[PDB]
């Protein structure tokens, strides 16, 4: 009998209810959560004329970087909440060639040690929703999210994932809206499907709080919705986002753009040429466009990690060049004011 | 309170990986058949040998007899045609969809019920059935639970269009015991499949299950035996010298050979264009083509395919798939003949 001729061992894995236990939600870190879900609900299906933004880092290596950053964004959110609802952006990896995560190098130092990962990324997760910030992750496998799903207002899944049937199902169970991607040829008849396919009950292989295999039973999720991301080319302007609006059925969820990534074509410095574009659409009365994506830092770029290890910039990122946190600030304003015109147009 | 599982039903419990290998157990015969498959799809893919790899076989597997039916006479074939093709039945347990029959794992009695349990023992019990009379199987890969239930049996997996860019299942791939073909993506092009075959090649952790049943961090060596599929797609079809020509130009150092799936993209809506398929293939074999190693066709008793009527599986065709439209049994076996010659011919060229 052959088996695991490429299996090295298996590692324990503390189970999500140890972790939950371990590093307990705040009163106010669940509130915060289930408020960014209402939120993000009455956005999206158009009862709330504010756009949603999802907004912060490409990634966290930084946990007290991250703190800070938080903490400017909730003053920015509490300032601009008549016109936008802001989620941070608190994702844990980048697409993989470079950096492996939180969850797997969580020591920033190419070695791997998933259980301090998830102890890492559950216990920022926490410390971010305790201060009333909302957060949103990408949904990696069926097994990740189960640590984290209490805190979490907003979950994605990547353009290289839209396709795969367990992401689907998986989404399907989720206690949140979950925007899917265009797909990376730049097309979204996969993020339509996905939708539609995420709207109904599946059955997958999920975990159990005591870290079990079962069978998952799920109830279908509504809250679906597409992101435009670009790819082979950009989609974020009026003709791309007509387009779009002609692929929906009629009940759809309103649309959400990414300003990076395939919108922003290997420059972060695109990001405010998007929303420049994508605010004169909104301004004039644009009310598909319900969201936006922004990878946003405090300083602005990327870095490698040098010979030295997590010893590295401040507050700059090592996967997605972000924009800084002034300009974070003016892109955010501006689109609040679009929002505004865009009431008094309707 | 949290807000957790608003949208989970609930959760059902599984009989284990070893539970299930102890209950439905592999026979001797079983687990030779599934080394020697991996041996020799091994060694054609690596240039050791000079024949063609073959999966081939429906669609989706719906019915265990039928199956079984087809499988002795594909083993009759192939013990024939030995000297040219390594045969691998294609034994899948679903297709991706969005209306339609959900698989043998998830619904086994073919009636629009879900029963997992029962499905991963169809499926375990059905890929026993097949390697028990010396025929080695393949299937695709769907997640990293499932496969712990199967493994010992599998001499080829297979990565959908769909998954082949999934990050997850490249790690999957990393740590199989088996060669793992990478379907090039939907729309038609295959720089995705490279990408896939160069991260499987290394080592990744993955949460995936062990033989009790528990979440896991599992650990991989890394797999040097994948390969990429060409499957045509938005693009067009990929089966042509040009296409296999600029395929070739995009392998990078080490790659292994292709293979050509002859249905799905390649054949555009319409089963009848697989024996086509493998004319322009045989051709350019037979002429001195070493870099196309596989071929991929889609196969049953009968061909076409059918719905699920009202009555149920009881109306259903004998030897007919209910997922994508397979060319029949006869149809196959002079494929394979063609195909058989063409590898004699490409022998006398080198
Ligand atoms: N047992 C599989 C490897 C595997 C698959 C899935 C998993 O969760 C763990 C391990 C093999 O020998 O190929
Ligand atoms: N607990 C998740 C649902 C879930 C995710 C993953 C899993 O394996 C099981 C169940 C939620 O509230 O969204
Ligand atoms: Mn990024
Ligand atoms: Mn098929």
């Amino acid at each position: 009998a052959e088996e695991d001729v490429r299996i090295l061992g298996y590692d324990p894995l503390a189970s999500p209810a140890l972790l939950q236990v371990q590093i307990p939600a705040t009163p106010t870190s669940l509130e915060t959560a289930k408020r960014g879900r209402r939120e993000a609900i009455d956005i999206i299906t158009g009862k709330d004329d504010r756009v949603l933004v999802i907004v912060g880092p490409c990634s966290i290596h930084d946990l007290e970087a991250a703190q800070e950053y938080a903490l400017r964004l909730k003053k920015l959110s509490d300032e601009l909440k008549g016109d936008l609802s802001i989620i941070m952006r608190a994702y844990l990896e980048k697409p993989r060639v470079g950096w492996k995560g939180l969850i797997n190098d969580p020591d920033v130092n190419n070695t791997f040690n998933i259980n301090k990962g998830l102890q890492s990324a559950r216990q920022l997760f926490v410390n971010l929703t305790n201060i009333g910030l909302p957060i949103g992750s990408e949904m990696l496998d069926t097994i990740s999210p189960q640590y984290l799903a209490d805190l979490v207002s907003f979950g994605a899944i990547g353009a290289r994932t839209t396709e795969s049937q367990l992401h689907r199902e998986l989404a399907s169970g989720l206690s949140f809206p979950v925007g899917f991607k265009n797909g990376t040829d730049g097309t979204l008849n996969v993020a339509v499907d996905a939708c539609q396919a995420a709207a109904h009950s599946h059955h997958f292989m999920g975990v159990t709080k005591h870290g079990v295999a079962a069978i998952t039973t799920t109830k279908g999720n509504e809250h679906c919705f597409v992101i435009l991301r670009g790819g082979k080319g950009t989609n974020y302007d009026a003709k791309s986002v007509a387009e779009a609006k002609a692929q929906l059925p009629a009940g759809s969820n309103g649309l959400m753009i990414d300003y990076s990534h395939g919108n922003s074509n290997k420059d972060f410095r695109n990001q405010p040429k998007v929303n420049d574009v994508v605010c004169e659409q909104i301004a004039n009365g644009e009310n598909a466009i319900t969201g936006v994506m922004i990878e946003s830092n405090i300083n602005e770029g990327n870095q490698g990690i040098p010979a030295e290890g997590k010893a590295l910039k401040y507050g700059v990122s090592i996967t997605d060049a972000c924009i800084g946190w002034e300009t974070t600030e003016d892109v955010l304003r501006k689109l609040a004011a679009a929002v505004r015109q865009r009431r008094e147009v309707n």
